């Protein structure tokens, strides 16, 4: 019970968290008497007003400031003075928030497929990706153009190659490449047309 310098038994720790997921810096801090604790971020005190939503507790030595909802601005770097008669204690670490990404994933695939002449032909793909990926289609390896009776559409997620009538020369392999900051997801399909 008697004078003794603020420190910290233990110090932060840096994170990276998902935006929208909870985030938790704590610490222990010992050192009579019992520290003011006081949170920083980027040159700016913390509190509730600065931080809307920001939940800062100090008991039994254990200072901790969770943010409930995650967001890309709350990201920087975190700092922790304690402080007494005896001197100050500052730990630092720092938040990283990554924005919630996914790789291409074809919910729906191309199917292979041998029709008639003349018939109408539909290839589709169901698409998912964040960012939204950037949807190519490929006939005997070349990018297609979206032509006239040869059309490519899109509806949300949703991709279709429709093809009016059908015929021989549209023989080949399709293919769709999706392909976003995150990763890259191919389908391939052989159509026959046959007469």
């Amino acid at each position: 019970m008697t004078t003794q310098a603020p420190t910290f038994t233990q110090p932060l720790q840096s994170v990276v968290v998902l935006e929208g997921s909870t985030a938790t810096f704590e610490a222990h801090i010992s050192g009579f008497p019992v520290p003011e604790v006081s949170w920083f971020r980027d040159g700016q005190v913390i509190s509730t007003s600065t931080l809307p939503g920001v939940q800062i507790s100090f008991s039994d030595g254990r200072a901790k400031l969770t943010i409930p909802a995650v967001t890309k601005a709350n990201s920087g770097r975190y700092s922790l003075k304690a402080t007494n008669g005896s001197g100050q204690a500052t730990s630092t670490a720092e938040l990283l928030v990554k924005a919630e990404t996914a790789p291409p994933n074809f919910v729906q695939r191309l199917q292979s497929m041998t029709v008639r002449q003349g018939s109408q032909v539909r290839l589709q793909v169901r698409v998912t990706g964040i960012p939204t990926p950037v949807v190519k289609f490929y006939r005997d390896g070349a990018e297609i153009q979206s032509s006239l009776d040869f059309q490519i559409s899109q509806e949300g997620d949703l991709y279709s190659l429709l093809i009016a009538e059908a015929y021989p020369e549209d023989s080949g392999t399709y293919s769709v490449n999706a392909t976003n900051s995150v990763g890259r997801a191919t389908s391939t399909a052989e159509l026959l047309v046959q007469g």
